[PDB]
């Protein structure tokens, strides 16, 4: 149990594609294919809280490690399960 | 009319990044916002296959352009739909 709530773990998802496949496709891929995103490698991503949209960054690299600038917020319900001590 | 199954569609999306903020960290998100994503410039892509994991890769840049090379996939149950005629 958790004396401050706000220390809650949310799951939070960093989408940078979307793509409608058909069976075919999805059946013929294997280690080693490369799928096109086609879009920019400044990319645009979506923040997800538990599948759900929250915002949206740009992806940046510093030093070597890749980070997201926040550009947008959406209001959004988030569900949490608390366990009461 | 889909009379050949291989062809249904598959909603796959493509993720980067740790999947944990608490709520501190998520209330405290405003535009210009930075977040690590906890993984090199390359690092870690989930795919989701309707939402459940299908499998890992690696975020590539094809010639100024986002790509994702498979390195593993995972066993999965994915649910379709079909209008029978």
């Amino acid at each position: 149990p958790l004396t401050d709530l706000n220390q809650l773990p949310v799951q939070v998802s960093f989408e940078v594609g979307r793509q409608i496949l058909d069976w075919h496709t999805l059946t013929s891929l294997e280690p080693g294919s490369l799928i096109d995103l086609t879009t920019p490698v400044d990319g645009e991503v979506r923040l997800l809280a538990n599948g759900r949209l929250l915002g949206h960054g740009r992806l940046v690299e510093i030093q070597g490690r890749l980070g997201v600038r926040i550009e947008r917020l959406t209001e959004v319900t988030i569900s949490l399960e608390v366990l009461f001590q």
